[PDB]
């Protein structure tokens, strides 16, 4: 799913001055392609190198090992997770607008991982 | 609190026909309100009943056996517990458009609850 995902995530990751609407929708599409990215990678770990991740954090960091995540790419990953955690307490604008802010870096981050992990 | 996340949610709930980036909103306010509606939940039920619940389904349970449910909404509640947990692979139009469907009850079940922690 992550690829298409994405594509839904990328409709509204890149708007310069979203409504409240639009910025709540950009959150849970964050979510279902957060799940959808972080099962590839394990996904790919697992068949492609045979290392095995159970969590968002240990896969990660097994990506990171294997190279298919560069140190900062890896840490902009690891923030992602943290965000993951804190999508459920967005009611308040500050944090919803926070998590907004980062929406871009992490649409492009997991676009240019998937892209790599065509084989 | 967990009423003013509610407010939000009643904003988009009852939409009959929401655009996508409504459907999606929903679906995110839906999740932030449900964590918020149970917390209140726990935290009533430790102050004013001494009874100490530690998960969602456990917290609803402990209130139904208390009398702040009866047993149809108890059985509303736990079905809550899911949704709010299939809202990871979200994408999944048939399953987002299914919890969009049960929003509207969702949303009347909580505002009652929540009205019978305070009157």
């Amino acid at each position: 799913m992550a690829e298409k995902a994405l594509a839904t995530l990328k409709e509204l990751a890149f708007l310069e001055d979203p409504s409240p609407v639009e910025r709540d929708a950009a959150i849970q599409r964050f979510e279902y392609t957060f799940e959808a990215f972080w099962k590839a990678l394990q996904a790919y770990l697992r068949e492609k190198e045979g290392l095995e991740g159970a969590s968002p954090k240990g896969v990660i960091r097994l990506a990171r090992e294997v190279g298919l995540l560069r140190d900062e790419e890896a840490r902009l990953a690891l923030g992602m997770v943290d965000d993951r955690s804190l999508t459920v307490h967005t009611y308040n604008e500050p944090l919803a607008r926070a998590i907004f802010r980062r929406l871009p870096d992490y649409a492009r981050l997991m676009e240019q991982v998937l892209g790599r992990l065509r084989r």
